[PDB]
């Protein structure tokens, strides 16, 4: 049984908005398992010029359920292609544990 949880959704209205980087937008569903208060760093991997806007390291009490709006920001120039395979990573150092939920970010073209 995993002391954290974490899903993520990528939202379907993207509003592109274009920061001159071409934003893309998510919400983390982040869950603490266990009986005591724990810390998590947020992270993204996969993109080779990337600007995080929103949580990145959060204190959830014990069976919190925690909602997080956030966006990513991307240079066009430095993308290798329209969709870009990404992973947002939960690291629970405490428990020494990390959950990985792959996810996308893609460009108006």
């Amino acid at each position: 049984v995993d002391p954290a949880g974490m899903s993520v959704i990528r939202d379907r209205n993207q509003l592109f908005r274009v920061a001159g980087e071409v934003e893309n937008t998510y919400t983390l569903k982040v869950i603490n398992k266990t009986q005591q208060v724990q810390e998590y760093n947020l992270d993204v991997k996969g993109l080779n010029d990337v600007s995080w806007y929103g949580k990145q390291t959060i204190q959830v009490e014990p069976g919190e359920v925690l909602n997080l709006p956030m966006s990513l920001g991307a240079d066009p120039d430095k993308l290798n292609s329209a969709i870009t395979t990404i992973q947002f990573i939960l690291t629970d150092k405490s428990n020494e544990f990390t959950i990985e939920v792959e996810s996308r970010f893609i460009k108006k073209l």
